[PDB]
């Protein structure tokens, strides 16, 4: 079952009501539940300017305590490709700026509807190129690596994709991702409502981000069905028991294991999709990124 | 774990080379392994030709020991729409009249790779329209349903959509049906080697049938994301537990439900995908036949 | 999910107060609970005393319409060793006795608290022993099978033990059976509340059948432990998808099955425990009846 | 599936013969395959004489190269209450120490058969017991937790539950833990053969460490049928998806949310039971290190 504390928490009302308001609306409430966590210090944080092939990029810089050279992880922030922001993952940010020992930088990609898919994917993706070859102006030497929660997740395993042959990247770190169009596993019709993120929501999510049907089989929004999956980076995927979108981050791992690459995947137990954004309530949150904090001190550090 | 029976005969070689062989030869094959069962006698069996939009159909039409009045069912076999036909699934169409006391009018819808999707939903459709306005050829007035297996399980999903609001089907069996594509559930990632229908099957048999990828998002082979469930007819829907296949059609099972037709969505349990074709061998296949009976009989004559 | 039809039931208070209300209490609402659904006709019922070792044993005889001769099906009720009884089984018994032509007997065996266990067992195989031993009576010389539900099945499956090397027992059937002690499966502890049959229920009827701790390390409490499970009957085993119960049936599937013992296990999906016992209102009940139809006609007659 | 690293190994013959050879024999099989992990450098090792209630009992005490103050984390070897020691855990040990910046105090508590239940139990609980009133001899101030794998998680759980209310535990990891007797589990059923840890073993380990059969209703056995479970230490509970052990150990953490302690819980999945022992060659083995790292620093330091 649920973790009581988060039973608790969804009795009460903790909704955003995707596809029951105005898109401006649903951005307020989810950056007023997300933002009232902790911004917890860090050393330095600067916002930048990313030059894009289609926009200027905005970005979040976040600079360790700890002394450099640092790795840079690339941080995407969920939403369901429409809501969310940078300001809005900043408390999320941070804590995990201060796990990891590293620079983060958190990309405002474009949003849904205002600009529909491939626009976010473009936007992930020249910004960690940008990063990548930027990676001095952060001492970043020690590598670069890409994150993301949810819709995130979905932007971070494309953008690994994307980077194949072109860009070195360290690590991927997929938390509770959605990786393609999914209408068949037990966990999407088990836990389509009722968690959180619902069926609905998704349905609408993909309403407004997806051109036409044709989309679904785009390996940019699939990468489930991505033709080979070989010599992608180590990945870290996260799925919690109770979301909608656990089997299908359980798949995906299992294809890039069977694609001989690494990959540690963990399911959180008792709680929900989103429930990094919630980790001052929910403590299984904190422990996620302690877990994400460990796996990139490794892989860049060579650090416990 | 399987049944240990089953586990001696998938330890012995009981395979069919589906991609690893000709198309040709694995038919021959599968036609020697499903041929060879017993076939119980019936009252009487008859080969027709059905006038279909594109082409004349074969039907054999089995007729049972019983007096009518009978309902009849349209069986559609299963093969991957590859292979499979009337002649190798005779045995279990046999079986399955004699346990519903009813017509069975088993279809040799059009294969691939010789003719593509949609030819076999066609036929299927065709023939399952034309059964309904001749069912007094068949002293087959307690009128009409539908069932396959396998990919005739798909078809037989895909023509009960079609039929609505046209044809008064009264039920639909699904054994195992493919409901469309899915890269993301459990038992597909999970039973993808070792349980006798593989992923790699499942991948060549639609690379056989569909025309291009757009295919997939036809509901003519994805009912499961069809528009509107409502309406159609009451279903028995049947999974194996090491079926790569089993969670798709028990998804499908959740959606019919929460449309609002009822379903009776059974797991057979220890067993493999197929398990009807080999009831000599697997008791349980048996006892699966008999629970068509069962709903035969009740939704055609009020009869236990 | 559940079937819709029985959220709806659930949410409208479809409860037995067990442990919430006195013990006369809770057996008057189960029998108008169970007893309210139709009773269908049978050729001849006949109410019977048999000699026990430690009572006399009342029984109820339901003969089919068909003509003999018969198998006979001894049937032990559910109801947690504590409720339930011949006459609120009448009608599930009657469905029975149609569905598979053959006489039942159903048992009414003795009641904790009043009578600890092992009384409900030794009444059972009693029963069992002395219906094999006077099969004559009944124009049922095609043999003996047990079956139960619950309660009754954990019974059946005791018997079925026992009976080795005494009985032939030519079936069991275990209809969403109770096979030990269970602190540790997923679907017990997943399904604990909401799904009818919960977990403060099941300590309930624990607390009052069992004399000490103990006794759950008895064979005749718990099956699933017993040394030697081959050479036992050939099974059906019926478990519900949202059952406490369902895990550990499933696991005494397995068992048999690695002895050697022919099961048949099959999960009714999107259903409750007790759910043939709601036969009116809950389709896939009937369908469950027409199952152990088929494999009792099977077995009994050699007929489909 | 398996990572295919794993699947890899176990194909290889990477077996312990339990229950197949002498207990010497099987003893030397494990400490050759766990004590040939690389042993990481740490600021100091002592081994120490705790005095016991029953015996002098021997540990080896971690100190890392951290500065003061520390806490204490006692850990409890597995190997089926049979085998291990504190020499053959001294890699995965040091592993922990430099994960977690903490002192680790290693227990070699008495084995069976020579030593058969509670006795490990009493000299775990006699053993932290010192150590919580000897925290001072190790700078370890910053108070005491408790971990251990498999059989030793066990004995972890089982000090959890006798220190209420006389020891201040921080913290209780348990890894892959058994939490008694488990004959209904689904995991139990299906992983039982193939996965390094065997249904087989576990019969067998019981058989040397159990003294009767009532000892299984014990709670210093199994600790999932303890009457109270709240006021336990906060929990760490790490379960490996094809591990028999998975289900019971999910279990019992649902048991301690149920009880108000807060528990995070998380499978890792694609690996066996015992893959941290395994740490050089399974990767997700060094995460789930990382893992007890960040929960130890948060716990003892407030620290990322
Ligand atoms: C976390 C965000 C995940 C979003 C996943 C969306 C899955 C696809 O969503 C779908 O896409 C289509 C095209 O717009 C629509 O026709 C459908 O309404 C919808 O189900
Ligand atoms: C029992 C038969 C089920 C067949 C299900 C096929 C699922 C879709 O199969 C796919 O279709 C595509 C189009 O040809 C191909 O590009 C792919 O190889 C394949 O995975
Ligand atoms: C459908 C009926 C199933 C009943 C299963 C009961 C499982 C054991 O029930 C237990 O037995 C003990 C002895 O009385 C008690 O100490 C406990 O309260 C209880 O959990
Ligand atoms: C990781 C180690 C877990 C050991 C769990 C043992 C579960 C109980 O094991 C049992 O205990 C009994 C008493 O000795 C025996 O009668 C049985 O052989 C055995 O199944």
């Amino acid at each position: 079952p649920l973790d009581p504390r988060i039973k608790k928490l969804l009795e009460s009302g903790f909704v955003v009501p995707i596809g029951k308001a105005s898109v401006d609306e649903v951005r307020k409430i989810f950056r007023q539940l997300a933002s009232a966590a902790p911004k917890a210090e860090v050393r330095k944080v600067e916002d930048i300017k990313i030059p894009g092939s289609e926009t200027s990029i905005n970005a979040r810089v976040y600079f360790p305590k700890a002394k450099g050279p640092y790795g840079v992880l690339v941080y995407l922030h969920g939403g369901g490709f429409v809501i969310g922001d940078v300001e809005s993952y900043d408390p999320l940010c941070r804590a995990i700026t201060n796990a990891c020992n590293c620079v983060v930088v958190s990309v405002d990609y474009r949003l849904a509807p205002e600009y529909k898919f491939p626009s976010a994917v473009i936007d992930s993706f020249d910004a960690t190129n940008w990063i990548y070859n930027n990676l001095d102006k952060f001492d970043g030497e020690m590598g670069i690596a890409i994150a993301g929660d949810s819709a995130g997740g979905n932007l971070a395993a494309v953008v690994a994709l994307l980077s194949k042959g072109k860009l070195d990247l360290k690590y991927q770190i997929l938390i509770y991702p959605a990786v393609g169009f999914d209408s068949v596993s037990r966990s999407m019709i088990e836990y389509s409502d009722g968690f959180f993120l619902t069926r609905e929501h998704i349905e609408w999510f993909g309403s407004q981000y997806l051109r036409s049907p044709a989309d679904l089989l785009d390996f940019r929004f699939s990468p489930i069905i991505a033709q080979d999956l070989s010599g992608l980076p180590p990945a870290l995927i996260i799925t919690a028991e109770y979301d909608p979108l656990r089997d299908q981050g359980e798949a995906y791992a299992n294809r890039l294991l069977q694609a001989g690459v690494p990959v540690t995947s963990v399911r959180f137990n008792n709680v929900i999709h989103g429930f990094l954004s919630f980790f001052p309530l929910i403590d299984q949150g904190k422990d996620a990124i302690g877990l994400i904090g460990s796996v990139l001190r490794r892989t860049f550090y060579d650090k416990s």
